[PDB]
């Protein structure tokens, strides 16, 4: 057990509670047409309070408990919970979370005698729940078990389920919810187990009520059988096709709820997974791209005062692509051409290759590129041109199974009529990546469900009354493609101010200033 | 474009900025029962910067006449004249591209809506622009610079004939060649040195006079085009290293000595670095070889004259640190990174003699090491806590200035799992070089002009400003191998190498450094 | 699957063929007036194939225990005993895939429609199935082969798994170990020699009582299995160039004397290839190093016996020759050709000293030239006739036995155009290899029931039919090094090295040379 203390007057310690006071400097500008900027720093103080008695055992409720990600999840907590070892052509292997940023991960936390970098585990620095905690139950329009899920992923070493088979075999996800019209067509046959059935026949859209109705209970049920005071639903289902945002429909919380009760046809699986969640005061994660959260639901988690999150698992290719174009331009380097071209051969690309499904992920790109754009306008102008152009390629190739092979091309102007040429090729098992993410996502948004603030003046001293984060959780923005906002702030996808973002907030909670790199133990004397 | 913050840590003397700032870091221990003790510390600081910029600046190259040399007077000269030129694209008008100072932004904060407010990274404080540059420079090699941009193949055709009339005046002056010091095969384009002895042939006696000739280069430079600023920045091809020895270079005295006594450790590097600090004009060392020996570091010092260097960031090796520090930020473990290269002109064929190809191996590394240091999570005795690594450059002539560079990274999973991504880099990569010197001349000049104290929380003065630490390690984001001050460590990190920068610049004009929690958004 | 062609050109005598056959060939002289006089001709032969197949057929493999040896017994009786194996995706049935004799077809002509007929290429003449190989071999480590799958890494757990059972009985024999021809690093590994000197040490002192134990392991793996075929083949690792000198080991009485006079210049691979030849038992040099010395040729005439060698064509080297044809044959100029690579076994760790890699150098090579010298209208002394190129292979532990190959063209194409073409390969090479080593020691067998006359054509006989030349070129499409007959050149062209194979086994059942006209459908 690691773990950190810092001696500091801000911190105090009081009945299990972390309470830290903070000033939060930022800074507002105009630009004078001349091309003057008048910056004025600004200043708010706060004092923000950590709930440190973390959960003992989490709940997490999948919806696609079925899917590769689902039942590779599952896998990955039982086989590092019960350290299962699992053969393999490089011999015996100790299972692990590699690739999780909450797990695997360090921070630097400052220098020691000599000028020398000290760094510690991302998970130690304040009380976070372990996925060797969850407990993992969710739902499958699919009766598979976990065992014949991960036979049927072939995402993991074939010894590894071999060990795993008999606590997976168990494990069933519960039924859910099929509308056909939103997802790709091939789904349907994998159908076979829906709560939303007729008088004998099945599958229906009549009684989206009693279907909302059904999954509070199974929340309900769920925390019970387990004893358990904390749950997280999250999505990783099939990517539904986008429902159209209107006026009376979804475009508020009263209407929402009665567009259900009506069984609209903008009314998605995920929009009663969603509403059903929030209902219940349960966190929901949306992992896949398709606009869950319409306005109504977004201003019905605001007035249940529930923590909402995602728009798509952001990659490790798309990442990758955003590292490496901010790169580019912060360099004064100007990408005018970004190729992006992908196939993988799993369930998750058999439904991508219907066009429905394929523009929600295309839409969740379309921000990326524009916001690299808008931050350099001596690159980007009407003089010199202001477009980017790109594009995305998704194919359903069945051989290579979970294995995604992705290519990116980059073709940018360097000064006096040079270009550079750079092109990323990467394969990987698709799901192994994402599986650390959404542990991650989980282990994050359930620190944040104990964290409080209050504002703070400091002329009256001490006012205020401790409040929760926003419901729109970007701090999680680090792992979605599209992250989701509050209709004013535009996304911001720079995945390195994204980590930043949540190392300073660590930073901060326990007293330590925003990382600023700048040495002067070294640089000066 | 420019920049005006309301604060009260910024005043306005004669033409000097004064600028309070706090200094916050921390400081660690560990137990061995796995907690770690953490210390904050402050130091205040004031900061004076001279605002008034030299109208003209002089650069001396050492290397003027190659790729490097003759880009840079091509793109000073293009910039500045506005030559718009043709190609199969149709009419282009120059740029600086690839220049962090003249061609990246920075964000001072946010508007009225909550988003992001960016501007010039060089209309914070005011900079010198390329554009006054006037160069000069030394080079074995006589061609004039229109011939060496002709021999180098890295401009467009009709850009290199709209500057023919003026590039054609420019010729390198002699410099110093010690053949032994740089690859056999560099003997014959030598025919413009200084070291000749009463016969006419280019010795290695007289290691003093030709230190004097370069200081007197320096003097009529200044002299000629009527200029007080100059920096000198090394671009020639590199030098095997020279090995730091006791009683010869270890010490000003003893390094100044060797020269006068002809010593087989002074190089040519060391000749113009000493050169440049007796005058007083910084000097940047953009190649690989150990050109700053103690004794010269020393030197430096004594005369209050920054030096700066080792490897010119080569940005092939820029898009591999941070690749791989973002792989090892996201829970990932490379355990094998393949790199691979080859690129046809000067610069790889001097390297493909191995002893100047020894010094881009090292001037490289301490990187793998860092990343690997600090995430002992990943790296440690159970897991195993290696990356093999190999750096491979061959000399293919008929790719040109174009370089090829090729990065294999073969990483572990969860549960058995593997990655394998590879990055496949095809530039001249003189084109990439060039604005990195640009960014670098104009920052070294800069932190000319800065000077700080640290002061005290209820007995500071005395007064008293003071130069930064000779070695300029703000100036790492763009060197390779970072020369730094003894047992400190090189950190590399190209990213965070930026956010220094940024964060400094911020700071003079009373900015704290970026945060990226967005409260305003964030919370309610 | 069989195959039965009408012609009078074929009679089965007892149990043998008698095939007349007619080679057409042309002789060209060039004027210098830029004239080629053509002369065609023609010998006319007759070829005898015993067609009596052995039933069993033993591989004694130098190096069983590796990476190649051990997979190599693995997909025999995986195959032999039809063990399925357990996969990430599934119940997987093996099989030979990569094999050219086991998994490749060859056209035999057209049926009724027009429409091209294939067969298997191995159904036209009887040749040995690897299900029927029967295989031992030495090994410098003995480790059992159930160890040696596990040290090696190349094949799937499950699999390793239901033949452990199998391949924990069988262990490589000890075998001879001249520490100064490989890796210092292959040192501790080398725990199974003959070669030990009265006290318990490797020796270098009995170098003809080395050469008598491996006779008598070669007749005691006949007895003791009852077989009269046995092919040997070096596997092992690659030693270095042993140097060829007068009186030593130019010829057959010169190096016998050197092997009893202890000579410095006697590698392993020397005594083994001796011991083979004395035996009558053909043998196939897997590696690079020149095992072959001329001394070592004589033997195999005198004596009547097979051998074959230099390099396992490593098949990224296949596909790399393959597309350089490609480009020459269209009018492209490829005027650089880079070769980049790395792989984690000890085969890369064997090489990693540069002496052991110094072998893999010029066995490659010789294909740039030879495609180079082919087209004089690309390569000549106006636009020049070179190629840069270079190779390039390190040792990446982390990979395994997997190998990464990059290899990246640059081409002239039209008017200042260029092609940049890049191949990136990533496979298990062991898996790529064991099926060549199959593919040959089935072609080395078959070669050995076939035997031809030179006939005439009006004065003929006197008979006596005579065995193919010792080398045998015929495995050149295999081998990267194809050794020859003096002054002849060695050309590779792996598609022409294949073309050979096809029509040498169509004319044995009297079908002419492919030629690809389709004149039944080109003509009305
Ligand atoms: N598979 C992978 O490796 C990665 C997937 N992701 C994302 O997560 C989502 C699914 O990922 P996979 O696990 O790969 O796909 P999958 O298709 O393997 O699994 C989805 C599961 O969802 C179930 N499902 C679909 N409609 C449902 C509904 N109404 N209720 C309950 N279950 C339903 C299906 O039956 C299936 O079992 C995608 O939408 C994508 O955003 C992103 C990166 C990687
Ligand atoms: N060429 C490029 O585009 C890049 C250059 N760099 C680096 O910068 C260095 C310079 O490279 P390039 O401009 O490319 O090489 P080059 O070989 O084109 O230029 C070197 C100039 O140095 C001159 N030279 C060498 N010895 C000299 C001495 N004692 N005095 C005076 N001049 C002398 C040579 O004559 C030559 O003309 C390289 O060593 C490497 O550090 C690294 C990345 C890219
Ligand atoms: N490993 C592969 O998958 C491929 C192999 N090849 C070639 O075939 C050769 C064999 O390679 P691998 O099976 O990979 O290597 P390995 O290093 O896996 O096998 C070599 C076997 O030779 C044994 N050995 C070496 N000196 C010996 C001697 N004097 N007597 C007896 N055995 C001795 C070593 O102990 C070892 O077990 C290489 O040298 C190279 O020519 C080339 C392409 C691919
Ligand atoms: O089809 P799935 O399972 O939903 O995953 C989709 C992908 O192709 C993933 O790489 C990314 O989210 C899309 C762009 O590469
Ligand atoms: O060819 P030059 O001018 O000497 O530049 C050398 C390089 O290509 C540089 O990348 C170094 O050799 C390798 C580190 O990336
Ligand atoms: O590692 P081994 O078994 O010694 O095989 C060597 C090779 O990878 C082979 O490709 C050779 O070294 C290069 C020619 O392509
Ligand atoms: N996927
Ligand atoms: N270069
Ligand atoms: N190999």
């Amino acid at each position: 057990i690691t773990s950190v203390k810092v001696v500091t007057d801000k911190c105090t310690y009081k009945d299990n509670e972390l309470l830290t006071k903070y000033s939060y400097e930022n800074a507002v500008v105009t630009k004078t047409a001349s091309g003057r900027f008048d910056v004025t720093p600004t200043v708010q103080d706060y004092v923000f309070k950590l709930d440190l008695k973390k959960p003992e055992k989490l709940g997490i409720m999948l919806i696609g408990l079925g899917g590769n990600n689902g039942s590779t999840l599952v896998a990955s907590v039982l086989a590092n919970k019960h350290n299962v070892e699992f053969q393999t052509k490089e011999g015996v292997k100790q299972p692990n979370y590699f690739g999780s940023m909450t797990q695997c991960s360090t921070l630097k936390l400052g220098i020691d005698a000599e000028g020398n970098d000290v760094y510690a585990p991302f998970n130690s620095l304040l009380p976070m729940v372990s996925p060797n905690d969850f407990v993992v139950s969710g739902w499958d329009i699919n009766n598979a078990d976990l065992y014949e899920a991960m036979q049927r992923s072939q995402v993991l070493e074939y010894d590894l389920q071999q060990r795993l088979k008999a606590k997976m075999s168990l494990v069933k996800p519960l039924p859910s919810i099929y509308y056909p019209d939103f997802i790709a067509a091939n789904q349907d046959e994998r159908a076979n187990n829906c709560i939303n059935l007729d008088e004998k026949g099945n599958v229906t859209t009549r009684g989206k009520w009693t279907h909302l109705q059904r999954i509070r209970r199974d929340i309900q049920n769920f925390k019970e059988e387990n004893a358990l005071d904390k749950v997280i639903v999250l999505w990783t289902a099939n990517t539904e096709r986008y429902v159209e945002v209107s006026p009376g429909v979804n475009d508020t919380m009263e209407n929402l709820l009665q567009s259900i009760k009506n069984d609209h046809e903008e009314i998605a699986p995920s929009t009663i997974f969603a509403a059903a969640s929030i209902l219940e005061g349960v966190p929901y994660i949306n992992g896949s791209p398709q606009n869950t959260f319409v306005p109504g639901l977004v201003q019905l988690a605001e007035h249940e005062g529930t923590f909402i999150a995602g728009d798509d698992l952001k990659s490790g290719q798309t990442k990758l692509k955003s590292v490496l174009a901010q790169f580019l331009v912060d360099a004064g380097i100007k990408p005018v051409s970004i190729a992006s071209y992908n196939h993988l051969g799993n369930n998750d690309g058999y439904n991508l290759s219907a066009p429905k499904q394929f523009r929600s992920k295309e839409i969740s790109k379309s921000s990326v590129i524009d916001d690299i754009i808008a931050s350099n306008d001596i690159l980007y102008n009407d003089k010199l041109g202001k477009k980017v152009d790109h594009c995305i390629v998704i194919k359903y190739m069945k051989p290579v199974g979970d294995s995604k092979v992705a290519m990116d091309e980059y073709y940018s102007e360097l000064m006096l009529g040079g270009h550079n040429r750079i092109s990323i090729h990467n394969v990987c098992e698709d799901s192994l990546l994402a599986t650390p993410l959404i542990i991650d996502l989980l282990v994050m948004t359930e620190f944040c469900t104990r964290v409080s603030y209050k504002k703070v003046d400091p002329v009256k001293e001490d006012a205020g009354k401790f409040e929760n984060f926003y419901p729109v959780l970007t701090f999680l923005s680090y792992w979605l493609k599209a992250p989701l906002t509050r209709p004013g702030f535009h996304p911001v996808n720079g995945l390195n101010k994204q980590r930043t973002a949540l190392e300073n907030f660590l930073r901060l909670l326990i007293g330590l200033p925003s990382q600023n790199e700048l040495r002067f133990e070294e640089r000066l004397l």
